[PDB]
């Protein structure tokens, strides 16, 4: 269900997640969604680590260019965490439905470098 391009970096105690754009989203009903991107820093059992982009209206290829920021973690701590990224449609007459997501263990990243990559959305 499409792919998201992210820039991931770390400086001054802060994980920076730049959500750039998404391509080729699909809806079951065939109407254009109103995507926004939401992330949680797992583990999280009470949802206290949410971040959200703004809504992008009526498009299967949103551009956000939006920084989501997690301050106050050491690199050693982040290596125990997973970035859970979800794409959702903001809807006024029905539930905000899921369009795909991806979960990125932070142990996979060189946090001394900026990592710009596409990621496949799955269900």
């Amino acid at each position: 269900g499409g792919a998201v391009k992210l820039s991931i970096s770390y400086r001054n105690g802060t994980l920076f997640i730049m959500v750039m754009h998404i391509k080729d989203l699909v809806t079951e009903d065939g109407a254009d969604p109103n995507p926004y991107v939401k992330t949680y820093l797992l583990p999280d059992n009470h949802k206290t680590s949410k971040r959200k982009t703004k809504i992008s209206r009526k498009t299967r290829n949103p551009t956000f260019n939006e920084m989501l920021v997690y301050s106050g973690y050491s690199k050693e701590t982040l290596r125990q965490r997973e970035l859970q990224l979800s794409v959702l449609s903001a809807e006024s007459l029905r539930g905000n439905f899921f369009l795909g997501g991806v979960t990125l263990p932070l142990k996979d990243f060189n946090l001394s470098k900026e990592t710009v990559k596409w990621y496949q959305l799955t269900a």
